[PDB]
Order: structure tokens, then C-alpha cells, then sequence
């Protein structure tokens, strides 16, 4: 992002290979989770548009949702430009070209122009609007290859079995799924997302367990 020398120019600083290396983790592990977006958000915190393609670069083996994000951009950055014609005038001395969409998303402007916009007084906020372009991009990402569900409710390595049951059966109340889905949710994905030394217990007790039996079997594990 954006730092100052001590002889008081904005300068940029290239995002931390820490942070960098998070963001890919968070992709990595949350494939197209909702909470992937909150994250990227935070991460990206004072990016200049350079950084955000950088951040991009990094998870680009993801062709389609690339692709999505692609289409997404220059959609926005299409409307930006009705919004802000094109002025052929000359400068005023006191004043500032107004970047275009391209400006923004990074392709036609350098990052010397970027943090020129960035601290303007007041700002051309591009590295935030880059930003909000591209959150459009991965909630349209998230929607189409994501579904609602209870996949996700693990039990905790410590966490009593009866409170891992009230927090499956609350998430699953509140779906909207036919009750065949929610018949294998209860029937098998119960079992299937108990700890590993519940699981395995679970996993040993006969043909028609009850889920009584189950808490009975599961108790302080």
C-alpha cells in the first residue's frame, strides 16, 4: 500500500509476503465460502490497485472464477466511464486527472498515478473502488458455485457431543432442503462430522442406534 518517507513523500510499499501468503491460504482452504470475501477485505486494507492485482496474480490457477471477475471488472469499470466522461480540456495547475475505469482496475495506470489519487485532498479513492469491483466479482463467484448448508458443523476435539447435536440440529431447522437431504443429514453426516474419538465410538455401536444412545455412547469423549 501506501507509506511516507521521512522526507514526506507517499510512497508504496509492495504487500507483505505474510500477508500475501494468508490470502492464498484463505483460498486455498475456503474454496468459494461467503467468508472468503470478509477476509479478503481485511487483507486488503490500503491496497493500491497494483497490490490488489498482485493479490489476484496469486490465486489466478482459479480460470473460471478468474474469468468471472474479468467479466465483472469490466463491467464496472464500462459504467464508471459512462459516469465520467472523457474531458479533453487542459488541466488547471491546482487540479487532477480523473482516472478511468482502466485507471483503476490498474491496466492503464502506473502506480506513481495510483497513490497520486489515492492522497489526493480529498482522494480518488481508486484502490477502494478497485476493491468494491472486485468483491462484486466474488459474491457473484460465491452465488454461483455455492449452496446453502450444515456441511461445515464439525464437533470440536473438546466439545461435548449433546452441544455439537443442538448446534447440527439448529443449523439444519433452519435450511431450506428437502427432507430426503436432511434425512442423510441426520442419519449420516451426524456421524460423519463427530470427532475423531467420538466418530470412531459412533462408529461402533450396532444397527439401529438411537440418538440418545448415541449422547449415552459419546458422553465425555
Amino acid at each position: 500500500p501506501i507509506v511516507q518517507n521521512l522526507q514526506g513523500q507517499m510512497v508504496h510499499q509492495a504487500i507483505s509476503p505474510r500477508t500475501l501468503n494468508a490470502w492464498v491460504k484463505v483460498v486455498e482452504e475456503k474454496a468459494f465460502s461467503p467468508e472468503v470475501i470478509p477476509m479478503f477485505s481485511a487483507l486488503s486494507e490500503g491496497a493500491t490497485p497494483q497490490d490488489l492485482n498482485t493479490m489476484l496474480n496469486t490465486v489466478g490457477g482459479h480460470q473460471a472464477a478468474m474469468q468471472m471477475l474479468k467479466e465483472t471488472i469490466n463491467e464496472e469499470a464500462a459504467e464508471w466511464d459512462r459516469l465520467h466522461p472523457v474531458h479533453a480540456g487542459p488541466i488547471a495547475p491546482g487540479q487532477m486527472r480523473e482516472p478511468r475505469g482502466s485507471d483503476i482496475a490498474g491496466t492503464t495506470s502506473t502506480l506513481q498515478e495510483q497513490i497520486g489519487w489515492m492522497t489526493h485532498n480529498p482522494p480518488i479513492p481508486v484502490g477502494e473502488i478497485y476493491k468494491r469491483w472486485i468483491i462484486l466479482g466474488l459474491n457473484k463467484i460465491v452465488r454461483m458455485y455455492s449452496p446453502t448448508s450444515i456441511l461445515d458443523i464439525r464437533q470440536g476435539p473438546k466439545e461435548p457431543f449433546r452441544d455439537y447435536v443442538d448446534r447440527f440440529y439448529k443449523t439444519l431447522r433452519a435450511e431450506q432442503a428437502s427432507q430426503e437431504v436432511k434425512n442423510a443429514a441426520t442419519e449420516t453426516l451426524l456421524v460423519q462430522n463427530a470427532n475423531p474419538d467420538c466418530k470412531t465410538i459412533l462408529k461402533a455401536l450396532g444397527p439401529g442406534a438411537t440418538l440418545e444412545e448415541m449422547m449415552t455412547a459419546c458422553q465425555g469423549v
